[PDB]
């Protein structure tokens, strides 16, 4: 029989998400493949080349493959197991009970040597079956770790176009800026403007520029992430990463139904892999409450004289059946099963925080998608606005019915608008990321 | 004997912090229920129902069970270990030393098997000592998670009240300055305006109106952090988190006397445990260095043949006296306590960092505190300037005495005035926090075990 | 024979960094010390004192102690092992095979017990192999923790200095808000100015004031960041830090040949030592496959009597030679060996990661180095031109007809230029602290 607890999966409900009903989402269907609607061949090329490349991935399927070894040295203790020995002991001294004379002792084996827990209470099987329950919590922690790849090198590229695109920007306001300094020289230059007007203009130029190597060091450091989540060093990346536009998405996210998202998460498996292996090791420690029943064995030759091992009469053969059973000390075997039990409840636990942790982040990730939505809409009036407002003021200064103060403060806004706007761009495109990796999108 | 290093906790110092003779503290008393001074029910009952739910501290209870359980399986090697066994030799071959003839050879046993360290130097007694410390570690590390989930669900909840704060007051700007866009449309169509005022207003409302949706992510951020520390699931939260003000201690902080603080932290006992722990350790490797005496057991039967089991003619017993010394093996046993007094250093020099660190973090805590009054005293005065200015400078637009820039400008100062203030709020809030999490306040004494 | 791989270091070719051969780099040395090109000697007697207190560091050193003394006691395994020992075993009972009446038995012994595995399939010199590389590792990890150490105290005294330069730039700023807050109050009573100005104004001064207590608490932290770093309690420091410069290092910064990196950098090394480790496993494992030949020796006394112990007569001495192999156990050896092959492939792709993470996160300090050098000049000009506007400003609001906004936002200008220049100057110093970090400095050869 196999004593000790029997495990059942925990009974957990399904994700229930209420916000993923309205328009920005398509529950009908899950892209498993959740980047490539982006449509963007630059991104998904980084992609394929990190499956490949990505050194902690390499490491995930190694810990993998060391679980699997562990496990099959296990399942080989449900049989007998049958070693090889040639052994002497040769000695000369008192033989107590025999004589007190020293005499010369020898005695020679060869052959053959069984080892055998016959596992009547089922040690040995709740022994592999928390290994086999290991081995799959190292498959879906490679599988997680994908899924966090992925999101990783998905955003990363997303941070890489937002400074791109924000550098862009403040290039361009940069060239009306300087613009309109050279309107302030001129304008003071034919005696009808203001010494005030050209260092307000060459201080806000020289703002604006001092922003450009910010965020051409934002580009770079996003680059030398991506190789290194590539598996490349930063000089030798294969993709060619000239500025793009900052992909997009116009359909509703196919996001399938919420309420799969936790069968599908891998790292739920893996906190569900980690509480089966504990609940079998509380049958581990249970067994040893009952006897324990082995049988170790010897086949070969057994000789006083070495000359007559491997020969007819050196023949030999023994069988040693034997049952222990704690009985005194069964206080010990009693903590040591207290032991297992406060394990396998510190593995429920953890597993239910990570439930917990699962909602909270996909629960996050709806709302924030739906509010940077929303918050686009907003950004992009200023930014119309502020356009127009700049242009407008830039007509005036010149035909000498605002003051430079208008025109400058209406540049300001406008570079902040659209800066702003830009932010709020990236931010959309890292909702949808942070969606698809709450989901557990993306593995193997 | 019990051999080995005696452990003595280190003579640390009291905590002194200068500061905290000031007029914000009082250290004539300590709440240890430190949260209930603001006075919000809501929090209160948000920490309580923390304490039953959160799974965090379910693992850490349930480690605490796990070093209670490896305690008690090295107390019984103080005594006698008493098993039983039945077992039997049975082959054909020769028996050397008796016959060279291949015989029917066959041995029975059935009894109490005896096995017993006589502890003469100490190395069990060391072995539970240390046991014995680390379950007392277990309990100060759920303490300390305790401490840490508290500070961090009151810290969240401020935040919570700080997003609604500064929605409201988001939302109070985008009225007024929805006002003013109104005045300049009807200034343009009455032809005393000018589509530029127009065109600045609208670009201002919509970067108020932007503000709203990212300031109510961060609430709803807030709720679900709420709902894991509670142990709830984000939907299935129960509270009512519907705004309220964000609360406030306007009585001197009752902060206790700060030299209490490194006795009361439960990370700075949990260390100090493990040095405890430690020590013990070099006395296990010192004991290896003398000899190891012991008595091994039989009691029961013994029969060549396994009929005569349980029969009077096959009683036996035996005893087996040994001692052994590791002799030119010493080496070996060298290299371990080596091994083992570099771990007991380890854990003192570790023991000594948590100690800096609490007095890093309250350190911070007093000196950020004191700095966020400071800060806030001047932050009032300026939202109260701004909205005067704002107000008589919306006056002057209407009458077409200033230009809409002045109105504008204005509008802005006083939205980042208000903003700022309410930010700061938060942060005193917040500080208050830091200040209880690094007095060590909050957590519940164990029953222990006897 | 020892069996299993035999380990060579990996071929890792040399970092390459193209834009370190440009005008701010002297690749001609590498300044080991390099915090000192700062030429600040409080910044120096910190770096002292930490080393001689950090409890950190402290702890590194136990471990490393720990690893060498773990692997001297695998050493001794190479050798006969031999203990001493005193027995007896009295009973009464059948003897099988001897006789079925229950006789007295008596036995004693003294003597000394030998244990010998003889190496000859290399698996305990393969363990030792591992051991030692162990041990490097750990004191590898010991100076990777003073090169992490010693740039985060440096970098925590640059933001002590930045928070002192920014107070000082906002008392100073303050003030000129003071004399524009007292111009417009001026104007006000004397019936050319405006209410609206006065409150304005003191908005303002509002503002700038309420800035000093948030940069007073940021040296604070700062300075109690350093005295943990020291391992000083925060009101003991025994170094004084009141306020001076930031430190400026204006010559070419000496970096040395790039290409050197991951050969200077201890974390390189540790992740290379435990590869190295790992791959000796692998021949511990490889070992399992052949047979395992032992010795065991005993050299002494035994008697059925007591009172012969220690006599000619109870002399016994001996010898239990063994050789054992897996046999059809050797599928369990087998799945152990691919066990320890899958664990040193695991540590071969972490010394792979550990170099990218080590190139990257140079590609990273130099790219931004070079752009804080260009940002700080668009800073420096950006002061310049709002400092002589707010002068100019200041004139022009006085000649009494223009509106105090032009005044207001002219000061707002300098101060927030001023104060963004002082941030750029601070992450111009962490840059440097960034580059020496990530080149491995910090850590002295022997
Ligand atoms: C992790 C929670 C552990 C609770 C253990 C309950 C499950 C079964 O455990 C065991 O199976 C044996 C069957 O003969 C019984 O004899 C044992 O005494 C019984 O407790
Ligand atoms: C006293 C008898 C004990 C059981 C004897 C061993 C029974 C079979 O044992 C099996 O032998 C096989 C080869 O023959 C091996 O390959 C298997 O590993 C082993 O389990
Ligand atoms: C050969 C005798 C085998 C008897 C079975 C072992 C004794 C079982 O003892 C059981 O152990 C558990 C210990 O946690 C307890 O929960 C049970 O109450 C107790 O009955
Ligand atoms: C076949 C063996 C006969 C001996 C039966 C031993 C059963 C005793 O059992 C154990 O002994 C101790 C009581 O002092 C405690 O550790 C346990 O509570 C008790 O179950
Ligand atoms: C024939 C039985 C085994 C031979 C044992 C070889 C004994 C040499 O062995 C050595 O003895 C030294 C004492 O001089 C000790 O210091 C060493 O630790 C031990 O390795
Ligand atoms: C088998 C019985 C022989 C026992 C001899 C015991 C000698 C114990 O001697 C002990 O040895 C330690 C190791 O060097 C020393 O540190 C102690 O000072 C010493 O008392
Ligand atoms: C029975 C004891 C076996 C001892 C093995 C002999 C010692 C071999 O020692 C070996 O020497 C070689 C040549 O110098 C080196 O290349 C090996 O790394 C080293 O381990
Ligand atoms: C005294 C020598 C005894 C002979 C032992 C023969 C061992 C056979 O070794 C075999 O290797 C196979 C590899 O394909 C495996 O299937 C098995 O684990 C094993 O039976
Ligand atoms: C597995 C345990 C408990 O289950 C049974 O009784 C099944 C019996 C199948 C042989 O029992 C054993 O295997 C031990 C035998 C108990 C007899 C007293
Ligand atoms: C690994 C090899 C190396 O040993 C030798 O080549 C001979 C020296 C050993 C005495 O060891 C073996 O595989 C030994 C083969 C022995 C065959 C009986
Ligand atoms: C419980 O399942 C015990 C297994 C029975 C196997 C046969 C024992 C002779
Ligand atoms: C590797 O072949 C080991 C051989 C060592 C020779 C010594 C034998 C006693
Ligand atoms: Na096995
Ligand atoms: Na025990
Ligand atoms: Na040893």
């Amino acid at each position: 029989c196999t004593v000790g607890p029997d495990y059942r999966t925990p009974d957990t409900a399904a994700a229930k998400i209420d916000a993923t009903a309205s328009k920005p989402y398509d529950r009908s269907r899950f892209e498993s493949l959740w980047w490539k609607q982006f449509d963007d061949p630059t991104l998904n090329q980084l992609v394929e080349q990190s499956l490949s490349g990505n050194r902690d991935l390499r490491v995930a399927f190694a810990r993998l493959r060391a679980a699997r070894a562990l496990r099959d040295d296990v399942a080989n203790d449900r049989f007998p197991v049958v070693t090889s020995r040639a052994s002497a002991d040769i000695g000369k001294g008192q033989q107590p009970g025999v004589t007190e004379d020293r005499v010369n002792s020898e005695r020679y084996d060869l052959g053959l040597d069984s080892a055998w827990e016959l596992d009547l209470f089922g040690r040995i099987r709740r022994q592999l079956e928390s290994s086999d329950a290991l081995s799959e919590a190292a498959e879906a922690d490679l599988q997680q770790l994908q899924v966090s790849l992925i999101a990783e090198l998905v955003d990363a590229y997303g941070q890489l176009r937002g400074a791109q695109l924000r550098e862009k920007i403040a290039l361009s306001n940069l060239e009306n800026q300087k613009e309109s300094r050279q309107l302030t020289e001129q304008l003071r230059d034919a005696g009808v403007g203001a010494e005030l007007d050209v260092l307000r203009a060459d201080a806000r130029l020289a703002a604006t520029a001092a922003s450009v190597p910010q965020l051409q060091a934002e580009a770079e450091r996003a680059r030398h992430r991506i190789a290194t989540l590539l598996g490349q060093r930063p000089e030798e990346l294969t993709v060619d990463l000239s500025p793009r536009d900052l992909p997009a998405i116009t359909k509703a996210l196919p996001i399938g139904d919420p309420g799969e998202l936790l069968r599908r998460r891998p790292d739920i498996r893996a906190a569900e892999r980690r509480l089966a292996a504990s609940t079998a090791d509380v049958g581990v420690a249970t067994a040893d409450l009952f006897p324990r029943v082995s049988l170790s064995g010897f086949l070969g030759f057994t000789a006083g004289r070495g000359s007559q091992i491997g020969s007819s009469a050196a023949r030999a053969w023994s069988v040693g059946p034997s049952i222990s059973w704690a009985a005194f000390d069964l206080g010990s075997v009693r903590a040591r099963l207290r032991g297992a039990k406060a394990d396998a409840d510190a593995a429920l636990a953890s597993y239910e925080q990570q439930v917990l942790l699962a909602l909270e982040e996909s629960a996050n990730a709806f709302s924030d998608y739906g509010k940077r939505q929303e918050r686009l809409v907003s950004l992009v009036r200023q930014s119309e606005a502020s356009r127009a407002a700049a242009q407008q003021a830039a007509i005036r200064y010149r035909e000498g019915t605002t003051d430079f103060l208008v025109l400058l403060d209406a540049e300001r806004e406008q570079l902040s608008a659209e800066d702003a706007q830009a932010q709020a761009e990236v931010e959309l495109y890292r909702g949808i990321v942070a969606i698809y990796r709450s989901l557990g999108g993306g593995w193997q």
